[PDB]
């Protein structure tokens, strides 16, 4: 009823049976083509593979077990008092494919307070970190010294059938998830608060309400962003960098804290979780350049001799997007409502109006408008969330959702070791030549 | 002269240069098929990626730049009087395509020694550990925590050109491989030795050398099986987890810590570098009820049995190979020159002969041989290295040779991020009708 784990154990079956079916028939189906150039490019347009969560048509944006974020701003349980959605709701819809009852957000919200105790030497090792040792390696590295905790691990070893993997997974997934804002309010807190402690989870309050509070924000405006943001970064497919991570070091069965540990990894590197931070410090150097109240004109030509340097604009574009991101309009309309006299927010919408014509022009894009980078960052400096290096952390949190979401899903259906095949240049060039 | 960075840096071009032109012939030529068996399967089949450093022929086994393992026991410089290749050398073919002098082999094992210092908040986070953190974990989060020291992080955030980028991850690459033994013995002891001290390095020793040195053994074979062992299990394509993991990672542009440490939580899993320990149980659990000594039938019966029980003579087969490992006929040989009154050796050999006898009776199977794992963990123990969980450690630093020898090329060669296109169930479902 509101037991996620019988409602979970109820759904496989039919899910297994349902695939093992369209195997049968359509297993042999060509879906598409491989190229040199694909294989060079970083499987660019190769469909890789199965990822049930969510879903991403790169015309109308992502899609969270067939519903939109619109669809899921109003119907997903909001909080007592609030706007926004729950993440406790998206992480159901995740898992379940059902839109969760004010109950069973609560009754979630419940079971990931009471499995939030950090283990002493994870407190130890993060507290023992020095200033200059990066956010997301703090967090990898703690999240990886949780797996003494696994469940999984332990009872594999002990020789567990197949048709129980799932169960072990879940677990450690709703441990891992309970968790992860403690990690991350430890490590905000030594790093930008001289080591103050994160104090005590409310066993009453939903998941983003103790993050905030372990954090040091009472600012409720603050709690209702975290939990927009929590929410629609949660999950964009299987293909992105973190999520393949997880999918990826999940299939050699590896733990759900070793898996989503490699996630984090995948998401330090610049080209998947730094673009907020990238878009920043931009807007700033913008305003430090052409003041802030500038023109239409002025900021026209600003994008323009950036393309002609040529240096991107940045959180315009995306890999497979091919229009406004959801993820952005989002965060827009809540800018819009809190906060729509803030310089820097006028200058991001600013720059709707003129980066897509632009780009365009240029010829180079297909994807010229805005991604969820473009917007996040000044909503999180609005409320005193400053410290730009911490912003991917928030990201991660996030993304925790979505890939154990998926990779419960991923055991329960007996998804194999990924491990395609690779070729040398001169081994493709013997190849193509046959 | 031997400086590998001058010699690489003049290889580059030429390589840059042979793909552009391989890619302006045959960009778009089709060299696979994307079936949705593949997708569901783990892209088994699939051809996904391009690494140049090793090539897997399912048939014959792996070649490091065309070289086999024979080849390489042939050619590589070998250590004073010793008879075993040096990973040195490996990583130097892996690196330039070229088979390196002796006086290349004597300069990168120097540098190494130079570059093999451990930050303190490494050292101090290691011996904070708990016993009951697997040895892989601790790795893994060791090497995360030492991406403080990475140069290519740095540089990334200060606008360095893309042309750099591979100066700065052959860098974090070397200074990477020359600490990990420290990290790797610092693990060993503090799990298994009290937390006695790793000692010092010595600047005129190999890398092998070095690291039995700081694990605490000073058998001469010891050294000599470690060089073989660290130069054997150094690289295997691209497809493989730990390889796969750290190129996809890397291709977000995460500094070689990050990549390299998520590749450890990929290897981590059980489906890939725990086989090494299963071995070594299994043969443990045979020589309990059938005794040391065994007949074949008496085999006939546990294989039967087990394959008939679900189970599997342990690593006696691969995912892509389809014959004889040629790394366990390595250590086969190195047995009988080294350990041949050994009773679990004399075993091993005894099941040389006989297991072959099944496997393709089953007919459930594809490869009627044994792989690397079937073989290492027996000579481990020979010489005291009993401690089953530190097995995977020993192969992670092997890898490392790979990955990174593949990283600086990746990076070098100017490859993109990685993001394939996945598809949910219900998404192939629609797909196939149109
Ligand atoms: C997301 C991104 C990496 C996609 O790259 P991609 O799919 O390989 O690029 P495209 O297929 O659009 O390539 C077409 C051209 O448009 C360029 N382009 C894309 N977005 C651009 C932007 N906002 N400003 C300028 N040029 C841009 C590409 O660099 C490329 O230039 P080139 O062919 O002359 O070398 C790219 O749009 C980008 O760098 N965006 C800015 C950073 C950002 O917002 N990242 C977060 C999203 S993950
Ligand atoms: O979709 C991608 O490849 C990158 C990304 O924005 C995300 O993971 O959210």
């Amino acid at each position: 009823s509101t037991n996620l784990k019988d409602i979970l154990a109820d759904l496989i079956p039919k899910e297994q049976a349902r695939i093992k079916t369209f195997r049968q028939q359509h297993g042999k189906t060509v879906v598409g083509q491989i190229t040199v150039d694909m294989m060079y490019g970083g499987m660019r347009g190769m469909k890789g593979l199965v990822y049930e969560t969510s879903v991403l048509d790169p015309d109308e944006g992502i899609r969270f077990r067939g519903f939109s974020i619109p669809e899921c701003q109003k119907l997903l349980p909001k909080a007592k008092g609030g706007e926004e959605p729950l993440p406790e709701g998206l992480f159901w819809l995740l898992v379940t494919g059902h839109i969760p009852t004010e109950e069973q957000v609560s009754w979630l919200s419940k079971e990931w307070a009471k499995r939030a105790a950090l283990p002493s030497h994870v407190v130890t090792m993060l507290d023992n970190f020095p200033t200059n040792l990066h956010p997301m390696s703090q967090l990898s590295a703690a999240v990886t010294a949780l797996n003494s905790e696994s469940n999984f691990a332990r009872a594999y070893a002990q020789g567990i059938s197949r048709t129980k993997y799932w169960e072990l997974i879940y677990e450690d997934s709703m441990d891992l998830i309970a968790k992860l804002p403690c990690v991350a309010a430890k490590i905000y807190r030594n790093l930008y608060r001289e080591g103050s402690g994160i104090g005590a989870i409310d066993s009453n309050l939903d998941w983003s309400h103790n993050f905030t509070n372990m954090l040091g924000y009472t600012d409720h405006q603050f709690t209702e962003l975290t939990r927009l943001y929590l929410t629609i970064h949660s999950d964009h497919e299987g293909g992105n960098v973190s999520a393949h991570t997880s999918h990826l070091v999940g299939s050699a069965l590896s733990d759900p804290y070793l898996s989503f540990a490699a996630a984090m990894n995948g998401l330090a590197g610049p080209l998947h979780g730094l673009a907020n931070q990238e878009v920043l410090v931009w807007l700033t150097q913008l305003q430090k350049e052409v003041g802030k109240d500038v023109s239409d004109e002025k900021l026209r030509d600003y994008i323009w001799n950036t393309l002609n340097s040529g240096r991107v604009v940045p959180g315009y574009g995306h890999a497979v997007l091919r229009k406004t991101d959801p993820r952005y309009t989002c965060q827009r309309e809540f800018a819009l409502k809190h906060l729509p006299n803030d310089p820097m927010f006028k200058l991001v919408a600013q720059l709707y109006k003129i980066v897509p014509n632009v780009l365009l022009e240029q010829g180079k894009a297909k994807n010229p408008w805005p991604n969820v980078d473009a917007h996040s960052g000044v909503l999180l400096q609005y409320y005193g969330m400053t410290e730009m290096n911490y912003y991917t952390v928030l990201f991660g949190v996030s993304r925790a959702l979505g890939v154990l979401a998926q990779l419960i899903w991923s055991r329960a259906l007996g998804f194999p070791l990924e491990r395609p095949k690779s070729m040398s240049t001169e081994g493709l060039m013997k190849f193509v030549d046959s």
